[PDB]
């Protein structure tokens, strides 16, 4: 039992911060493009105590991804060059071990992979966090600290629901959730320390 959606993001600039080569379907590397925000997944947001995974043991297709790839491969890359462990030490792609382990357990709100892109594509260019971010300025930067204040104002206010923001140690945002009800109408996320006042949006490494 579940009441809301999470959709997580990843900051590109922070998870391509520790260099690494590059490989097949990588974000950290693609000629010149700004930094920003992508999609690590859509999932079922469980709080008691247990939190399901891998509900169907059905096994992911990847011809059912076809009227998405070119959107894929852009929006929800992968930041690591190792397949990801998945259902029955299964190594699949991120898009795959996000659909088996939490899409799975979405149904009968989510049915079916299809579907599970569809949607969470279809939320992430809706309610797009990259074009508030830019419209109220704050953008990608290595030398410029942001006021945490000043970015969360411009998703709650472009996206009308408060986002849940996660830093690493060293002030630097790596993740920003946002939460969905049942009907895939935003709704705030529940409060969490983990930023402090001032925070880092870094590019990509060159």
């Amino acid at each position: 039992e579940f009441d809301y959606f999470i959709l997580a993001l990843q900051w590109a600039g922070t998870s391509c911060r520790s260099g690494g080569a590059c490989c097949p379907y990588n974000g950290c590397c693609k000629a010149d493009s700004p930094t920003q925000f992508t999609i690590h997944g859509l999932r079922p947001e469980y709080s008691g105590g247990e939190r399901p995974s891998c509900c169907t043991g059905g096994s992911f297709d990847p011809d059912e991804i076809m009227p998405f790839f070119g959107k894929l491969v852009e929006y929800w890359p992968t930041y690591r060059c190792a397949l990801e462990q998945s259902c029955n030490n299964r190594k699949e792609i991120l898009w795959g071990q996000q659909y088996e382990k939490h899409g799975t357990c979405a149904s009968p709100v989510i049915k079916g992979e299809w579907n599970y892109f569809k949607k969470t594509l279809k939320l992430f260019m809706k309610y797009n966090v990259d074009k508030a971010l830019e419209d109220a300025g704050i953008v990608a930067s290595n030398s410029k600290m942001y006021d945490l204040k000043d970015i969360v104002v411009a998703v709650e206010s472009a996206v009308g629901a408060r986002p849940k923001l996660r830093c690493d140690e060293e002030g630097l945002v790596q993740k920003l959730s946002l939460c969905f009800d049942k009907d895939f109408k935003p709704r705030d996320c529940v409060q969490v320390g983990s930023c402090p006042r001032y925070v880092s949006l870094p590019e990509i490494p060159d």
